[PDB]
């Protein structure tokens, strides 16, 4: 409940299995309250305007986030995490890519389709600049 | 055939222990001279990258490390570097060349951790991001003696 949409946009992501493919994916990031505990939650939803069976999501609470900031050396707290992610996605690189090969979003699919890994990057002159990778589960 | 690629005085945050037998490390902002040079190994002829840290405050303050391609591969692995050994110095140096137009008319970005016996010091370089400290790499430098 108390679901506030913070980001809802179609992005170009390169999909992986091991042949790569740049495809359009809908990413939704929203704020919600856990029904039993009332605690703040962050929900990530990935879907495709073509594949209807392509539905993945993950809900993060503060505990789940601590694992994510441990694995990716994030210094931002759970509250600021979506603000800096959404700022990166919407405000930072306003570069239009002509579509009738590098991507800042990588999606790695499971052969069984039980999940997928959603990866966000901010390239640097010396590294790929991985921000975080989140495991999204089949809906 | 040693060539100095970078030679500048930088502000670093220095951590040094009270003693070899005590937990306490005290922290200081201090000016250190960093020198990055390229050279050829005398026996093998292979390309080497040398890092040297010194400071006018203490003639006994002399640390260095020489990286060859193999040593670098370990460093690249530990810090997820995607640039090759040849490009590494050019990129790091281009990063360090900082025109601060902060014409006044304290985040450091360099951390140095010392040994109690002064046998080594860990040199760490950072480029802050909105979500992280942005560690570029850390290099263990050894006492020059």
């Amino acid at each position: 409940t108390s679901k506030i949409a913070l980001f809802d946009q179609t992005l170009i992501a390169s999909l992986l299995q091991f042949k790569a493919y740049k495809t359009k994916v809908k990413l939704k990031i929203s704020e919600q309250r856990n029904e039993t505990s009332g605690e703040k939650e962050l929900k990530f939803e990935i879907s495709r305007s073509d594949d209807f069976e392509f539905l993945f999501s993950e809900t993060l609470n503060n505990e789940k986030y601590q694992i994510l900031a441990r694995d990716h050396d994030l210094t931002v707290d759970f509250d600021a995490f979506p603000k800096v992610i959404i700022q990166h996605l919407l405000c930072k690189n306003i570069v239009k890519n002509l579509e009738e090969k590098p991507t800042e979003i990588n999606i790695i699919l499971d052969a069984e389709k039980n999940f997928c890994s959603f990866e966000l990057f901010s390239k640097t002159p010396w590294s790929k600049g991985k921000i975080f990778s989140i495991k999204l589960h089949a809906v």
